[PDB]
Order: C-alpha cells, then structure tokens, then sequence
C-alpha cells in the first residue's frame, strides 16, 4: 500500500483505489495503473521534474530503502494477475530489485522529489509507475 499526497490530490495504484477516490475522482488511466482522486486537507510531497535514472525506493516487504538505477519510462509487457488480464502497461519504468505485491504503492524517489510508485515486480525485477509527466499535479 502508498500514496503520493501533491496539493488537493491523492495519487494511488488503479488496483488500490477505494471507494471515495471513484467518487471524487479526478483522472485514471488502467494502461498506467494510475488513479488520482481529490482531498480535503493539502498534501506536502513534491513531484519531481527531471530525466533521473537512479535514486531509492520503500520496499515495505523488507522494511528497507534500496537505491536504485532504473530505466526510462517504456510501454512494458506485464503478465496477468488477479487485476489485469496480460497487457501493455505504459510509463513503466524497471529496476533489478526485490518487490512483492503488497510492496505497490512504496515510493520512488530521486534529489528533486517523488518520481514514481510501485506498481509492478518478478524475476528480480521491481517496476514503477512515472508520475513526472503528469505537470498539472503542481497546479489547480
Ligand atoms: C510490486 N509487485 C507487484 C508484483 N506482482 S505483479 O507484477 O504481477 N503485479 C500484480 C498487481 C498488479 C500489477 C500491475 N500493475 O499490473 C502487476 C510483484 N511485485
Ligand atoms: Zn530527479
């Protein structure tokens, strides 16, 4: 489970959204495994706006944050799971690392912020969902 908490917005994994993020939805897109929803109090986390390729993730399956190097977000093959049937999921970006699936939502960050969250993992494998395309986090 996790979170990005920018502003009046709450930033989630598609398979991970409640009840109240669908009612107060704001933008979602399956082929990202992105929700976005409103809130009531501001957040304080900042999204990052750069091209990073290293920086650490939570990995709540060891109570441990891993640094990392991972790659450019790409439109990735993704195996069938209890969520999604087998698909392409876009924006994904892989690091060699240990996730399971519990460990979505942990965050990924770099020096200039959030950069994404877990979303994907296996065969050694952790994939994060980038979130650094998405400009109007910072504003409205
Ligand atoms: C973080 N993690 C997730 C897994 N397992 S997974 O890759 O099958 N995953 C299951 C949950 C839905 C994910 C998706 N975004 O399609 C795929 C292992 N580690
Ligand atoms: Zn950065």
């Amino acid at each position: 489970s996790g979170a990005i908490y920018v502003g009046n917005y709450r930033v989630v994994n598609r398979h991970l959204a409640t009840h109240n993020d669908w009612a107060n939805l704001v933008w979602e897109d399956s082929s990202r495994d992105l929700l976005v929803s409103s809130t009531t109090a501001q957040g304080c986390d900042t999204i990052a706006r750069c091209d990073c390729q290293t920086g650490v993730y939570y990995c709540s399956s060891r109570r441990k944050h891993y640094p990392v190097s991972f790659s450019k977000p790409s439109l990735i093959f993704v195996e069938a799971s209890e969520y999604y049937p087998a698909r392409y999921q876009s924006h994904l970006m892989l690091a060699v690392g240990h996730s399971e699936p519990g460990d979505c939502g942990g965050i990924l960050r770099c020096q200039h912020g959030v950069v994404g969250i877990v979303s994907t993992g296996g065969n050694g494998l952790v994939g994060f969902a980038d979130v650094r395309d998405l400009l109007w986090l910072d504003e409205e």
